[PDB]
């Protein structure tokens, strides 16, 4: 059917010196450089290092970006023996990671996102050097099968624009109504030499540790590691459903080069027309683009054509010049291949968080052979806010939400572009959920066993000291956990009315004290027997409903750490709350590997 | 946008014991098993071979579905040097031969096929053995870049399924707007002894040379080779343009299986729900689907699975019992694995064009544990006519179309349906183009060289004697040739006004005889200076118009033969004849390798 707007209501990603998307941003804020020294423990760099370029079976740099943990999963917690884990790509041990991370940063369980199954998995992947070899279709697959999700399920391949052709098929499916949400993203890991030597046969990497997007003395990209997902669900249902919506998905589109003078050159003219084409079925006109997202590779041929075809795409609708700031992640983390168009999108959504635009790095000097003033854009250089623009169109003037636009083109010349704008909420604040004292919040968190749980609660604890989370929150704070995290079978419960007396109560518990007002513990495991014969009939969900409302807490919370399944949603008569990003859970972080 | 009909314009593909598909439907006529021992220049099959299953490192079958000529390619066509030749995974050369086919086979070369560039491709693969790497992205991308396409050009990745995902993100393509034509397909070889040992380790494979579709005795598949792939174009603009048209398009699914007992277990209720929702998206009541192209794999799990979701989606229609036929091509090639989608197509086309029903092998005894009295279906054990149904339905009976559905099924769950009816022309035959001795036709081939041009002439007197054309073919035969030919290097040009002048010009040519009437030979490579500087004004191209309409047609292909460039479709005023299958380009046959 018909483009129409799509909510991403959830995100999750690892990338290089990012361990989650917190991370993320504070690197790119900063202007960090997140660039290192191959890891010893993937190879010895030394052992193929040869400063000639295009040699044979071996690489001329020492640097990528990669990310940590990159050979750690929890596979207990998905019921995965040690031994398939060690069978499993890494890319499809972390995909499914960060995939289920970012149902819980959307305030969803696999069962409550999408009641009828029908979740799309759109993954996008290119390189498949794990010695049990390339098996893309199970980096999705895992994912649909674990969680029960029965929408459509798919890895794709256009190399380097792999994630963001994974969204644009997400969406797709989407307007057709074979997915009613979906997860999308893609996945880049770098797990034997012969990834670089490949690359440098090519010469298509950089000697150095900086990626120079748009800069001077360019010489090509500076490999990376990276992992993404998020979720998407149409936005009218997102709002009605009271999500925390990231930004709207407006229009996509995908493309190829066609004939270029070689194979693998890209093709400005098809940039150009993408560009175009993604923005008309956007119904965005390109003077109200305020930041574009470039593929910005770096290369000394890449880059100049990018820039041109995105301004000949803007000249379509506006001739005026240096209104648009321009950037790319890779000058922070490197190319990270097929996961680049996500790792992209994230930085977006950042930028869309905090209303700020931040330095795309290793241009100073610009590309010399770049005349910016020619163009609708302006390399950003420092961190600035980002001003929603007044723009005069129709003879009618007024202020934009922030847009922007992505690019991702793989070497083959597939290309993709997506347009987001920021999500404005009206301006509703009832706010009849006040949590007070007279009117306390329950706080219910839970682990497959103590020593995660500890960590969860570690987690939340920092977490509300790292974002400032006070009062205010708590409502949303507790709503999420009771419905947006699946109840494990180590659990504890709390009851608050204000964030202090909950920190001072998680606290207390991290502290090793044994009895704490008002926190109730326990395990599933041990109650299972009179669990199963006394939940079958709602005649218990009513008297649930009854002790909710006389607000027997202190006992539903005692039944409840024993394994006694509670409809927290019971507890909202009039309203609802809104599901907040929150802490997710904290796999554990084991090691797994084959042998070739 | 909305799902609307889809034409199949174009064809072509290679199987076991297949080289064309005229071959592919011999074989499924005759109800040959193409099953063969595995060949030693591909490995040594007693160097890994022990009788005991899910031994590790070794192989329980000497059996497989084997494409001949697996390692040949003409990489001097595409301008391909031999050494990156050497390096392309043959899944990549063997595909490229076979999308540029498949366009030849609908009548256009890659200019016409689609003025606005707007070509999509879409292609299925899932295994990436091949020594230089699994690189599945540059199998859709050659095509693109060197037939200038600038639709989305994507490699999917489902398992199995691949080749009928690969089609139904075509369609959706193609609903879109996104292209406006459309190469879908799929591709899978077996090049190394680890994939055998893979699915040995998994006991997935049969020990013996059939694979049991619905028979009794099913112990696992055969595992197979193919490559093919479609041409799609919207239904309305193919009848327009005169195009000959496999089939319509009236819908598709893709879905999966969610949770399951155990990873790759499939699931009968999600395949019900896909087989339901194509079912709906192409408006076709179950009662009038008159065959069944079974995924059919053989697997004593599977094959019940598969009838009882197949049963479960057409009994929301309806409750009549065998009236349904249902077959799988595996029980004849193998299960090819990603190709297996497009094998599947390609056998239903066939059946359509001769509205005939094959034999699906080895179910002389049908698998015990499936009752088909209680289902839709019969299994088809014998070739018959494929009848159009007699079905009432709202209390009104009618004759419905052959309507034909086909299920493919990933081993991670990711499954797909498509539904295909058969074209049935309005009945306008003027036939003013009728070709006589006064009304002469002119027949133009070409190839690269002598030796390519001699084998083309070679296959069209075959293809004339094997499909017994005549002389009211000849309006279409030349017609595909003029315009449906990318006019190459050595040419030749006949002026006949019967078939059997044409095969008798034609045979003398074949026989080596130096000067033949109205038969005009000659090479580009001889007079490109005087080409230049001629053609580029409209002045000579009206001149061409006159010697048409004057009619001197040996000036015009003495002139043609040396590399004056004829605008052919002017030669018709009034009305367009039909385009028309006939042999395509006879790559040439060279060995290319790499070293692992």
């Amino acid at each position: 059917s018909v483009v129409r707007d799509v909510a991403i209501i959830g995100l999750s990603g690892r990338y290089p010196q990012a361990k989650n998307v917190d991370e993320f941003w504070n690197r790119l804020k900063e202007g960090k450089n997140c660039i290192s020294e191959i890891p010893k423990d993937r190879w010895d760099w030394q052992s193929f290092f040869d400063e000639e370029k295009g040699k044979k079976e071996s690489m001329y740099t020492k640097w990528g970006g990669f990310i940590d943990d990159m050979d750690k999963f929890d596979p207990l917690f998905f019921q995965i023996s040690p031994k398939e884990a060690e069978e499993m790509d890494p890319q499809e041990r972390l995909f499914l990671q960060e995939a289920y991370a970012s149902i819980e940063d959307a305030g969803y369980t696999p069962t409550t996102l999408c009641e009828s199954r029908k979740v799309g998995v759109f993954v996008g992947v290119m390189n498949g050097n794990y010695p049990t070899g390339a098996t893309y279709w199970s980096i999705a697959n895992r994912l649909s099968y674990l969680l029960n999700f029965q929408g459509p399920s798919v890895a794709v391949d256009t190399a380097c624009s792999a994630s963001l052709t994974a969204i644009h098929f997400a969406l797709e499916s989407l307007y057709s109504g074979t997915s009613e949400c979906a997860i999308a993203g893609g996945v880049n890991l770098i797990v034997d030499p012969v990834h670089y030597m490949k690359l440098s046969a090519l010469t298509m990497l950089s000697p150095s540790n900086q990626c120079k997007s748009f800069g001077d003395q360019a010489d090509g990209f500076v490999d990376g590691e990276g992992v993404g997902a998020i979720v998407l669900k149409p936005l009218d249902k997102a709002i009605a459903d009271g999500d925390h919506i990231y930004g709207v998905i407006k229009g996509s589109m995908m493309n190829a080069g066609g004939k270029t003078n070689g194979y693998t050159v890209p093709n400005p003219q098809a940039q150009a027309q993408l560009v175009a084409d993604a923005l008309q079925r956007a119904n965005v006109h390109a003077r109200t683009v305020s930041y574009l997202e470039a593929h910005g590779t770096g290369t000394e041929l890449g880059d100049p054509i990018e820039v041109a075809g995105l301004t000949r795409a803007f000249e379509k609708d506006t001739q005026d010049k240096q209104f648009c700031a321009l950037g790319s992640a890779k000058s922070n983390i490197g190319h990270c291949e097929s996961a680049a168009g996500i790792a992209g999108v994230t930085k977006i959504l950042l930028q869309l968080k905090h209303a700020q635009l931040v330095p795309s790095l290793h241009s100073r000097t610009l590309n010399p052979n770049i005349d910016f003033t020619k163009t609708p854009f302006v390399v950003q250089q420092e961190l600035a806010e980002w001003r929603r623009p007044i723009v005069e169109i129709n003879g009618t003037t007024n202020e934009y939400p922030r847009i922007a636009g992505i690019s991702s083109f793989g070497a083959g010349g597939s290309n993709a572009h997506v347009i987001i704008e920021e999500y404005i909420p009206e301006e509703q604040k009832q706010s009849s959920l006040k949590i007070t004292p007279q009117n306390p919040a329950i706080f219910v968190l839970s682990a497959k066993n103590a020593e995660r749980l500890y960590e969860i609660v570690q987690q939340l604890l920092a977490f509300i000291q790292e974002h400032s989370l006070s009062d205010e929150h708590l409502a949303d704070m507790a709503y999420t956990l009771q419905v947006g995290r699946v109840a494990m079978e180590e659990r504890i419960a709390v009851i608050a009315g204000t964030m202090k007396e909950l920190q001072q109560k998680l606290t207390a518990y991290v502290k090793g004290q044994e009895h704490i007002a008002d926190l109730y513990r326990g395990q599933v495991n041990r109650n299972q027997e009179m669990l199963d014969i006394l939940t079958s009939d709602d005649e218990l969900e009513e008297t649930i409903a009854r002790w909710m409302e006389r607000g027997k807490y202190s006992k539903l919370l005692d039944l409840w750490v024993k394994g006694l399944s509670i409809d927290w949603n019971k507890l909202y008569q009039e309203e609802q709350p809104g599901r907040i990003s929150l802490p997710t859970y904290p796999f554990a972080k084991e090691s797994y590997w084959t042998h070739a």
